[PDB]
DNA sequence: GCCGCAGTAC
DNA sequence: GCCGCAGTAC
């Protein structure tokens, strides 16, 4: 119900003295806005016990030590069936911070409750999601006039699309499905929209992961989308030297040449100022 | 040079009964018309000791155990360094079958000597692939069609192709490149053909890997030309149930309704009437 | 002290 | 008898 926060005050970014309080409260700080976003998916966990220069590990499977009172659900998977646990609560985010988790992944689905049984199962796709990863010696403007384009695209079918630069060096974008679709049906329109894109921006584009082939090209990363991958949610931290958030950004704001990450701190500032530019995208 | 057979006569293909001894003719038979087109090439392996119920593994790096005169040759795998067998005599197959390699996966290009060095480093691509991958429901009229078009495509741009039944469920396609061009550009070419396929066949290819999206659809590959990838080279044996092969076909065969996977002893007397159907493919 | 703690493709 | 025996992505 309440989390005890073991190793306070220890650091956790060694280059900028972020230590595990400082999480704590970031995570507490942006639980409002946050929350939407990821409550009813599974939440993926990538954890640094010691520190972003110390080995990391992903975690899928949920401990069976771990608290009770976090919400669950199963998803039937090749090897053996997998336990997730949903984040969903301020207090599964006080959980996060405890566990060192610093980044949260989640797909684009939520569970649904079955009719008589009323198990929790993998629902439709809520919304879309594009990753867009600027190659070797790809500038800003080239990324963003490719961004626009996407956004262009999914315009043309009514659609919105929001921006967040994901803290690493992928520009993020999603698109809220107001009839939710299958994945797979998801992932054949991300697929025609990044082909398209393709087509249209041969020499500015790629839809294809082929590393070979990224050179001065922005990957359009439209696989995400699959109903078994995941990609880090937003208002998460990443777990690099500073640390960064995948933070929800406005189209002008890309159109910002010197245009960088966003820390944590200017995030919180952004949100209590305007609250969650992400809003509609989980109503 | 020399390799001892060990176990002859142990079965591997548990269904058909085949033995050790019969893997050893075999390669031995297809020695002439195989060589060509894996000579020069980094061989991948993958091994089943204990016949095709048990436990297989892939195998890259050469062994120090492995005899001297073997070629050799060492790519930079980023993560560390791999060194690989080349294999390019009859008694290089001899120990393929000895270490029961059953089946043998090159990449589309060769090495080739440096100048100052000599030092063999990857090369070119000298032929491209296209792995033709049925998804679920996918028939035989359907997999042959979407051949003929690539084919079309290939020949649209002053490509010959040459199909080859894979001993599984695929379809495997190559074309010479008389001249060189880099797995980067074989792999952008390989592409463009795909997703023109794909534009031109929405319901029956697609030119991308997702499962979920693969079926009732011909996934042309495209990507196996990428340089740090293998097909399994043509000739090979398959680490099926059966001991089925990566046959040679003509495009005739491909017409018929009920073409099917061919078996080591099929091949065999295919190449007694007609020697290589892949000649064209490795003129050196 | 350890160790494991993901997936699923080619 | 047991073990390893692949590399590369998202």
């Amino acid at each position: 119900q309440r989390v005890t926060l073991t190793n306070a005050d220890k650091v956790l970014y060694p280059a900028t003295g972020t230590t595990k309080s400082d999480i704590f409260d970031y995570y507490a700080g942006v639980a409002e806005v946050m929350l939407g976003h990821i409550a009813g998916r599974p939440a993926t966990r990538k954890r640094w016990p010691n520190g972003v220069d110390q080995p990391a590990f992903f975690e899928k499977q949920l401990a069976l030590s771990a608290p009770p009172w976090l919400s669950r659900a199963t998803v039937a998977h090749r090897s053996g069936t997998t336990t997730y646990p949903i984040i969903d609560s301020a207090t599964g985010l006080a959980w996060i911070a405890q566990q060192a988790a610093l980044e949260v992944h989640v797909p684009q689905w939520r569970f649904v409750a079955e009719p008589g049984s009323g198990e929790l199962n993998p629902g439709p796709a809520t919304r879309l999601v594009f990753d867009l990863d600027p190659g070797e010696g790809v500038m800003m403007a080239q990324l963003a006039e490719v961004a626009r384009a996407v956004r262009d695209l999914l315009a043309d079918i009514g659609l919105v699309t929001f921006p967040v630069t994901s803290g690493s060096k992928g520009l993020h974008l999603y698109t809220p499905l107001d009839e939710p679709v299958s994945s797979r049906g998801a992932t054949v329109l991300a697929k025609r929209v990044a082909q398209r894109l393709e087509q249209a921006m041969p020499a500015l584009v790629t839809s294809t992961m082929t590393k070979s082939l990224r050179a001065g090209k922005v990957f359009v990363d439209w696989s995400q989308n699959s109903g078994s991958k995941t990609t880090i949610a937003p208002y998460s931290l990443r777990g690099r030297t500073h640390p960064t958030v995948a933070a929800p950004r406005t189209w002008a704001e890309l159109d910002d040449p010197a245009l960088r990450q966003l820390s944590y701190d200017e995030v919180l500032t952004r949100i209590a100022r305007d609250g969650d530019l992400l809003e509609r995208l989980d109503a």
